[PDB]
């Protein structure tokens, strides 16, 4: 007995069977199993959940039931604590750009997402939660606590709906909540291609048979694209400057326009398809719109892995690296592939790594202009500044110059993140990232940061002094004890991220534990994977190791000085070189003779 049947609302078709392109909810990568990873499925579970009820209420709901024993301290009181600071001055990371915060959101974004209840596409529940802060079915608001100025000024809560959950909608019951996972579980750049048919064909190009993806008519870059607009109204990138009206971006992943700086990365992306694209038309006259859309898709998807697992990795686990994830063995079959809940807590490291302001750069990569540098709060669902003020080459070079926040134990979030947030369906900048990831843990019921350290077979703390050593930080485990009596109760985000960094890597062994065995996992069960024997040639896959995110800036924008190492600290003359002397992706082995 295992209730095993469960597989009603979801999307679902017949196998293509033996096709050599991925299917774009992720279906059929699983012969014996074929929902394994696919888009719109649950979040797997490491381990049980914990709800206040056993089944479905999260910890804090019933104001008079403990965890444990003790209250679970407010989200926001947490964050006030703990989360905060001040002084801006020191945080930078040395030695990580700050295309390496960027680079892990759409990672992150390419595996997973737990979208929010609706429930009312006209409904008095969107505003009796934001209005009164009454709890109630899906509505479970965020309590401001006695002190917070946001008290003075905001409400008494900051809105917050639970997530969406398997099976029906509805008022539901039996088994224990488990949230979706509406986008796909391989590392497949589903952000760029979509998830859902539907979406996926909306974005694709199919007024020609080049194999393009779809365009903005209405704005250009120098006579290279950007993304379409979208058709949504109202819109939160339009009322973010009513006088402007620069709609959101259209892309695969829903959530591509909440910086500026994420736009930019998928509008790349979008370029280097359509570039891709073109390429193969030349080299074989004769393909397909499909033949050359899925090609050119293929080719990206190998890119987004290579970066990821070649570039990214092995400096967010540092020394830990080859401990969880060893070299490539060959697919195997037996192994998960599904998105585990956990891990959607534990990437929110990057969080952590977001610092205050985003800069535009001329072509000496000099401040452009008289406000080139921006608080990254004003740059929330901000896609005029890109529009009608200069594009993306001011904004890559900034990714590629600056440095991204480093992880910190007296400072964590920037208060950009953490009090000015905007929301895209309420009005303020005025919501708390840091208590929402923390509100959003017991939503989806994560077991304490014990349960995990045990699960990852490390050392596990019970009393200050022992979270003291673990932490390493003596007034730290002390704020974190006041707040939750035992460590048994230390949720998972804040206790994962408060732990000291790994020797070079940028998390500590909690997390690069659970990212690490995510990794290995998403990897070692794609039978798509890149070097799995069968899906590139020999020639092809040659050709594919020669791929770096510099070459993409080459191809992609005006920049023709750029480093060669692009996610370490570069100082611009001396660390960038001219674009002739980074290596270029062979396209030639994808000819194909006829005859
Ligand atoms: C500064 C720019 C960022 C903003 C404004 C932002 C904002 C958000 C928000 C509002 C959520 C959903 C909160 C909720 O309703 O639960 C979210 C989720 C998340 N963020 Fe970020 N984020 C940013 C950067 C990053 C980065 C750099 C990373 C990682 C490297 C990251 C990783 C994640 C993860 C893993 C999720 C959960 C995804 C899911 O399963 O749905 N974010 N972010
Ligand atoms: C700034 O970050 C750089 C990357 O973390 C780092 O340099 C890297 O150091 C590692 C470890 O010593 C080396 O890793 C590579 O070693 C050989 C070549 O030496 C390669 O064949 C392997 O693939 C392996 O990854 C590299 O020497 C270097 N990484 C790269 C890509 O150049 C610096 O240590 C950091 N700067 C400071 C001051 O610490
Ligand atoms: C709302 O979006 C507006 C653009 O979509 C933006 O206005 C634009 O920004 C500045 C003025 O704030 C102008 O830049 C400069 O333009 C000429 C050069 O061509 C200069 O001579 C001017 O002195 C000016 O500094 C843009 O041209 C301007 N356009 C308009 C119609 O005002 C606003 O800044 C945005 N404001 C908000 C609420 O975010
Ligand atoms: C889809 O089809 C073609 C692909 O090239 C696009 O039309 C060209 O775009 C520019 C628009 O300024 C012009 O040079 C011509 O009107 C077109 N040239 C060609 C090749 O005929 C069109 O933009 C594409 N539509 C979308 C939204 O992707
Ligand atoms: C494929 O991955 C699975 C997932 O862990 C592995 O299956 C294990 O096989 C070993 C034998 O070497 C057993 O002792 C383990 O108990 C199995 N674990 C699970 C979860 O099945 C295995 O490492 C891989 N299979 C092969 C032989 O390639
Ligand atoms: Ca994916
Ligand atoms: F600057
Ligand atoms: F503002
Ligand atoms: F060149």
């Amino acid at each position: 007995s295992w209730e095993v049947g469960c597989g009603a609302p979801v999307p679902l078709v017949k196998c293509d069977e033996n096709s050599p392109y991925r299917t774009i909810t992720g279906d059929c990568n699983n012969r014996r199993s074929p929902a394994l990873g696919a888009a719109n499925r649950a979040l797997a579970r490491w381990l049980p959940a914990e709800y206040e009820d056993g089944l479905a209420l999260p910890f804090g709901w019933t104001q008079r039931k403990t965890r444990n024993g003790f209250r679970v301290p407010l989200a926001r009181e947490v964050s006030n604590k703990i989360v905060g600071y001040l002084d801006e001055d020191g945080v930078l990371d040395q030695n990580r750009s700050l295309l390496f915060m960027q680079w892990g959101q759409i990672v992150d974004h390419d595996l997973d997402f737990a979208p929010e209840t609706e429930l009312g596409s006209n409904e008095h529940s969107k505003t009796q939660c934001e209005e009164y802060c009454i709890q109630g079915d899906n509505c479970f608001p965020i309590m401001f606590p006695k002190n917070d100025p946001k008290l003075k000024t905001q409400g008494k809560c900051m809105p917050f709906f639970r997530a969406g959950f398997v099976c029906p909608t509805p008022p539901y019951q039996s088994l224990a909540r488990e949230q979706i996972n509406a986008v796909t579980s391989f590392l497949d750049a589903s952000l760029v291609y979509g998830s859902e048919p539907s979406l996926a064909s909306r974005l694709q190009n199919l007024s020609s048979p080049l194999g393009l993806m779809a365009v903005n008519q209405e704005a250009w870059d120098h006579g290279l694209a950007y993304l379409p607009f979208n058709n949504r109204k109202p819109s939160p990138c339009e009322f973010i400057n009513t006088t402007a009206r620069v709609p959101c971006f259209l892309a695969g992943d829903f959530r591509a326009s909440e910086q500026i700086l994420l736009a930019t990365a998928h509008t790349l992306l979008l370029r280097e398809h359509n570039r891709l694209a073109r390429e193969l038309k030349k080299l074989n006259p004769q393909w397909d719109g499909e033949k050359l859309y899925q090609e050119a898709r293929k080719i990206l998807g190998a890119f987004v892995q290579i970066i990821t697992f070649r570039d990214y990795l092995p400096i967010v686990l540092g020394s830990e690296m080859q401990k969880w994830i060893p070299p490539y063995q060959g697919y195997n079959n037996s192994v998960d592939p599904r998105i585990s809940n956990v891990f959607t807590f534990a990437f929110r490291f990057g969080h952590m790594e977001v610092p205050s302001t985003v800069s535009r750069l001329d072509e000496n990569y000099q401040p452009w202009g008289p406000e080139a540098e921006l608080p990254l709060h004003t740059l929330f669902f901000n896609t005029w500044r890109i529009i009608k003020d200069g594009g993306i080459d001011p904004l890559v070079r900034g990714l590629l110059a600056k440095k991204s926040k480093l992880m910190n134990q007296d400072k964590m979030v920037t208060s950009e993140l953490r009090n000015k947030l905007f929301q895209p369906t309420h009005k303020i900048h005025g919501f708390d990232l840091a208590a929402i990831n923390l509100q959003r843990c017991r939503d989806h019921g994560m077991p304490g940061y014990n349960s995990w350290r045990g699960f990852c077979g490390l050392s596990q703390p019970k009393t200050l002094k022992g979270l003291q050593t673990v932490l390493k930080n003596k007034i730290l485990a002390k704020k974190l004890m006041d707040l939750y009596k035992t460590p048994d109760n230390i949720d998972i985000w804040i206790g994962g991220n408060a732990e000291p960094m790994v020797e070079r890597g940028r998390v500590g062994p909690l997390l690069a534990c659970l990212l690490g065995r995510q990794f290995q996992q998403i990897r070692d069960g794609d039978r798509f994977w890149w070097e799995n024997p069968g899906v590139f040639t020999e020639k092809q896959r040659d050709s594919l190791q020669k791929m770096s995110f510099s070459r993409l800036i080459c191809d992609n924008t005006h920049i023709t000085k750029v480093p060669l190492h692009a996610f370490q600290a570069n100082n611009y003359p001396h660390d960038f070189v001219d674009c002739s002397a980074v290596d270029k992706l062979d396209l030639s082995p994808w000819a194909s003779r006829e005859n």
